């Protein structure tokens, strides 16, 4: 409940959404009683290259604001020496706490988030930048419509640290934006069949293996909406030149059809 200044004006802390390894993520209340969330991140012990990296994607969170309602708001940041605070929309849930929340998603609710993760990432792409590290976590629930969070620029945990269920199998070899299909495919099969591709293995190393594999058949179970399993079945294609690409999947018809 201790108080916070971020460019001359007053926010009171309410709670506490996040943390991350020198950062923290804290849902406020301004002096006209609106309500957001501040990013706090200490500066004390992090590099010039740490440094560098966070100075980065502020930079491009603040660019894309005008590109697409499918970034998160940035409101205003101090930065000094010593730290960041980043004044952003709060908005409803996460789309991981949303999911492990809910036992089944309406295929309706399902395509809504797809064409937001899309167009969400597309932009980034339209701007260079590969997440190369995308969990239902980078995406923000705001009154129905999701939001990306981060760009995987600077160097977190609800309080998914190190996921491997999403990781594309050039990732494991080793990033083009390719790889951001093949995240946002994991995503989409979790929203489909209630886990990820690879979730079953119980093993990291099997697990590491399985993505890698060809002759590991992933299964695509039989469901009403036809267009999804090809959507899926284009996602997961273990060869990127053989992966589906973001314009391409915005004029699928899954997205495009009623
Ligand atoms: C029941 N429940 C609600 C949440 C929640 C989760 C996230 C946010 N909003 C934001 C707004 C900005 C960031 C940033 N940066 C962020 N980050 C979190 C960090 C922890 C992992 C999920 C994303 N979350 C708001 C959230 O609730 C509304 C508020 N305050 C999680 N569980």
């Amino acid at each position: 409940f201790q108080s916070m200044s971020v460019k001359g004006r007053i926010y009171s802390i309410l709670k506490q959404i996040g943390s991350g390894g020198s950062s923290k993520v804290f849902q406020v209340l301004n002096e006209k009683k609106q309500i957001y969330a501040i990013k706090y991140v200490n500066l004390e012990e992090a590099d010039n290259q740490t440094l560098d990296s966070y100075r980065n994607e502020i930079a491009y969170l603040n660019k894309l604001q005008q590109h697409s309602d499918k970034i998160i708001r940035l409101y205003d940041y101090e930065i000094t020496d010593q730290y960041i605070y980043m004044v952003m929309e709060c908005g409803n849930i996460d789309l991981n706490g949303w999911l492990k929340k809910k036992k089944s998603i309406d295929p309706w609710e399902r395509k809504s988030y797809w064409k937001n993760m899309l167009e969400a990432v597309h932009t980034i792409h339209q701007h260079g930048i590969v997440h190369s590290d995308l969990k239902p976590a980078n995406f923000l629930i705001v009154d129905g419509m999701l939001k990306l969070i981060d760009f995987g620029i600077a160097n977190m945990q609800p309080d998914q640290v190190g996921t491997v269920n999403y990781m594309p199998p050039e990732a494991i070899k080793d990033i083009s934006p390719k790889s951001d299909v093949w995240s946002l495919g994991c995503i989409l099969y979790y929203m489909t069949y209630g886990k990820t591709p690879f979730q079953q293995i119980i093993n990291q190393i099997s697990k590491l293996h399985a993505i890698i594999d060809p002759n590991h058949e992933i299964e695509f179970p039989d469901i009403p909406e036809k267009d999804l399993q090809d959507v899926l079945k284009c996602c997961l294609k273990r060869d990127p030149k053989q992966r589906i690409s973001i314009p391409e999947l915005l004029a699928h018809p899954y997205v495009q059809i009623q």
